[PDB]
């Protein structure tokens, strides 16, 4: 099926469109011709810096009566200079008012650590280190709640939570809403097989996020392992006559996972929706999940001191 229930009653489509590194200059375009192939699911937020954009086609194909807003489902995430109490709703309405919408389907802590509060969004001091806040996860988490009860978003969820960051969400006295959503990095290089276990077995819906290896990742180093030019699932694509970035959406999709592949390439965008015509084996998917390495598209070094990192842990 082309959705997923969650915890709040609502479906989600299970293919969405990322918008990382999708510059203000084309994502407009992106997010038009996304809708006219089909995505119903954008995944949004604030420090992509090109909500604004999205907004625009999204207002535009409403406008055209090409979609209605019940039918879409809209992602954005909290950032970690605004996890103070005080600063939640202010930051959840930019995003609103940014997408020209009236309420989010879905809002993600986006990841677990708080940075101090300003305009910069990665404060950093004089030697190389993020400045944290003194923010917690669960007074993040109560506030995120408030939205939900206000009317400002439907679901709220989190992101890049290791599982013991979610077990104190869980495990909270007078927990009001559980978290529907825990997005997470997730490709055959990082298959995060315990974690996805865990969050499963909890309710709790898993979003896959860089599932082709975020090759415009801005880090990228030549020696990186490159999925997308990986011979070994070149050889599952041509079996199946599809391409690579088609296998790599398909898998997470087969593991019960939502997963928001981005491009701002028309014929790409179209090529990567076009994933619910074939199936691949249990042998493929064997194959795939043997190729973990535990490694990491995204997982800043500045930030490894944060009293919150996550992937310390092992899940
Ligand atoms: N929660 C978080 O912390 C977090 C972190 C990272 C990502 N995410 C979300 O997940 C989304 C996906 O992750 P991502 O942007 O890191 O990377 P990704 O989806 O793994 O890869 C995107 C890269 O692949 C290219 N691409 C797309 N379709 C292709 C195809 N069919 N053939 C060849 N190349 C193709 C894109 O190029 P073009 O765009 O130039 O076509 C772009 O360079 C993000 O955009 C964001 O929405 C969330
Ligand atoms: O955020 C995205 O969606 C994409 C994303 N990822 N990263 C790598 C990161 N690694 C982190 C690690 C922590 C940590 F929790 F681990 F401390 C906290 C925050 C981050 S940002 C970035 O540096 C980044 C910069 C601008 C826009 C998007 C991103």
């Amino acid at each position: 099926a082309s959705r997923i229930l969650l915890n709040n009653g609502a479906k989600m489509p299970i293919l969405g469109l990322g918008t990382w590194k999708s510059p203000p200059g084309q994502v407009t375009e992106a997010v038009k011709v996304a809708i006219d192939v089909g995505y119903r699911h954008i995944d949004c937020a604030h420090v992509y810096q090109n909500e604004n954009e999205v907004g625009v086609a999204i207002q535009e194909k409403l406008r055209e009566q090409v979609v209605k807003r019940e039918e879409l489902f809209i992602v954005s995430k909290l950032w970690c200079t605004y996890h103070e109490k005080g600063l939640v709703k202010g930051a959840c309405q930019k995003t609103l008012s940014d997408l020209k919408l009236d309420y989010l389907d879905l809002y993600l802590i986006h990841w677990p650590t708080g940075f101090k509060p300003g305009k910069e969004p990665f404060p950093l001091d004089e030697s190389g280190n993020v400045v944290p806040s003194d923010t917690n996860i669960l007074d993040t988490w109560a506030a995120m709640e408030e939205l939900v009860d206000e009317g400002l978003v439907k679901a709220i969820g989190i992101s890049n939570f290791n599982h013991l960051q979610v077990e104190m969400i869980l495990n909270k006295p007078g927990l009001k809403y559980k978290p529907a959503v825990n997005q997470i990095e997730c490709h055959p290089y990082l298959t995060q097989e315990k974690l996805i276990q865990y969050c499963q077995s909890k309710g709790i819906v898993v979003t896959a996020y860089s599932p082709l290896g975020s090759p415009d990742r801005p880090w990228a180093k030549p020696e990186d392992p490159s999925l997308l030019e990986d011979p070994r699932i070149k050889a599952i694509a041509a079996k199946h006559n599809k391409t690579t970035a088609q296998v790599l959406i398909r898998f997470p999709m087969q593991r019960n996972l939502v997963v928001i592949p981005k491009s701002v390439t028309p014929e790409r965008i179209a090529e990567n929706f076009k994933v619910f015509d074939f199936e691949l084996s249990s042998q493929d998917m064997t194959t795939l999940l043997s190729y973990n390495r535990n490694w990491r598209v995204c997982a800043l070094l500045s930030c490894t001191s944060h009293k919150d990192y996550p992937f310390h842990e092992e899940f």
